[PDB]
């Protein structure tokens, strides 16, 4: 009606980024998810550009941490007292679950902890792991703990950054038992309930399943479950945030098109609250052409019947 | 008449990503560039969406490598035989300087080298550094070397990834002497000329300088020069690539606007070949409101005289 036309990006899946970890998308996946709660906090955005949960705009400020560190005596463990992106003091009273970009799964995330000494520009970097299921993982309260490879190299009161790389598993344990991508951390610790969460999502329509945007997280030790599914590519979050096109119905019908044939491969529902469903029953890795893309076709209701995927 | 209208993203500087390394933008910087050649290969795209140099679309597939590795006896060094993003064979004959996303500066980039064994899903990760100025750095040929913290953990003929984190310097030598952000690597090795390059850029009007989109790379050891300037944010590259709006003239005039006050702070030229200039003389860190953004106003040409910044 003159309303700003809704669109999705024309970037292909492999040209886009996982919204839950700073790695490329690899593929589309669908499977049943009735048995458990799907309530990721990263990669959550309405089609009209309202960021939800812990979602922020940067594809490379996901699962990062910044602040000051203090050594835990008799250990190679450091407590990081969190700062903001701009390196200011952290504010815990904001009505968010945790700082934006905080990890939204229970797992042992490995990367590098790096630091610069302001006075002379000296620098240092150490392999480090943050276990988001641990008692000291209290990002909402302004603190997390890292296990590192040093007992003395990090300085106090100097800007320190964690850059995530991948995940680990304890190899004396049954394989692929962690990370648990669908388990939220307890952002304030084990005795305090999470707050201000983006809602859980599920298909409601018979024969429908969620369509996931899937990556494989690098594994850094042990026998981890490396699958990582997001609801929206990070580029879609950035696109909707900018466009802010109002939803004209509950569902934006998308067609996934193959340029090499000119034909539609499948269609799907992009729910205005920011998730996708397809008509399929079972676990399936979608096979798509490298140049295939999503195209918005029309606003439909929640109860539209999709052609089977 | 009838050209698709040109636009730039409304994302703020701080909401965008460096196109030369997987870190957020921090600030805008201008300075004289007569003392160097500004010929980065990442973050190069025309306003009409033609990717140049080694530029690709993923903000998280910049300064990464994938392939499989071979140990060099007597050392902690491994040679990686490069694969593509989707783990396929690398083609050295494609008319590009190097694989898309290859580092475009001489420096020592530190990160983690990770691996998965296909048969059992066992994984491993080690701190690793790639010396992009060294003789073994031959990405165009399909081979690069990493120095690591292990002499025996990595397996042969298993998919291996390098994830970049930051840069290092040798602390026994002159501080901030490396990395050298404006020195291109020799993509095929010592004394072999590079091919298929994106061109050097410079201001071509009196009283103009390049406008750079600047970040600070993490430092991981020693006393590195952490400054990193790109010509275009990664989001701008993604935007132009998708939009493909025809360049109506040589220069798109942009205004940088403060929505808090409603006033234009400065104007600048976005050259159709994908770089920005401003009217200023001297090194200057721009001070901008966090909410400030760029807006396309009109097509002009290279003879247009800017208002002083
Ligand atoms: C499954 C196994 O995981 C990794 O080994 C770790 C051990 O890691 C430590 O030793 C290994 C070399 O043996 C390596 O140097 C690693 O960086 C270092 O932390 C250790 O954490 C044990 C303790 O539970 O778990 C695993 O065995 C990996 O390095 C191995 O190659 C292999 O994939
Ligand atoms: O100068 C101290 C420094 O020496 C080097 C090591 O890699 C660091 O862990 C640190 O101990
Ligand atoms: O000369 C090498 C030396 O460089 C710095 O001093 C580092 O802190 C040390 O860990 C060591 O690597
Ligand atoms: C210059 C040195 O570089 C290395 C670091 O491990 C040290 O902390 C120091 O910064």
């Amino acid at each position: 009606t003159g309303s700003k036309p809704f669109t999705v990006p024309i970037l292909t899946v492999e040209e886009m980024t996982n919204s839950r970890f700073p790695i490329p998308l690899e593929k589309l996946f669908t499977g049943p998810s009735g048995a458990f709660v799907v309530q990721p906090q990263n990669g959550r955005c309405t089609t009209d550009g309202v960021l939800l949960g812990t979602t922020q705009l940067s594809p490379v400020n996901i699962c990062t941490f910044r602040g000051d560190v203090t050594h835990i005596a008799g250990s190679r463990n450091y407590t990081m007292n969190l700062a903001s992106l701009n390196w200011n003091n952290y504010d815990p009273t904001e009505e968010i679950p945790a700082p934006l970009g905080t990890p939204d799964f229970v797992g042992k995330i490995q990367g590098l902890l790096t630091q610069t000494t302001k006075g002379d520009g000296s620098t240092r970097g150490h392999k480090a792991t943050v276990y988001t299921g641990s008692a000291p993982f209290t990002p909402k309260l302004g603190s997390v703990q890292f296990s590192t490879d040093t007992e003395n190299d990090f300085e106090t009161h100097q800007n320190t950054k964690f850059t995530p790389v991948g995940v680990i598993q304890d190899g004396s344990t049954t394989h692929r038992n962690e990370p648990q991508q669908w388990v939220l951390p307890s952002y304030s610790g084990r005795n305090v309930h999470n707050v201000h969460l983006a809602p859980a999502v599920a298909p409601t329509f018979p024969g429908e399943q969620l369509l996931f945007f899937r990556s494989t997280m690098p594994g850094c030790s042990g026998y981890p479950n490396m699958d990582l599914d997001c609801l929206l590519p990070q580029e879609w979050v950035q696109h909707f945030y900018q466009e802010a096109a109002p939803a004209q119905s509950d569902v934006a019908l998308l067609r996934f098109v193959n340029p090499d044939t000119g034909r539609v491969l499948f269609e799907c529902k992009l729910h205005k609250s920011g998730y996708v469903t397809v008509a399929h029953t079972g676990q399936h890795d979608l096979v798509i052409p490298p140049n295939g893309y999503f195209r918005f076709d029309s606003w439909v209701n929640q109860f539209y019947t999709l052609a089977p995927m």
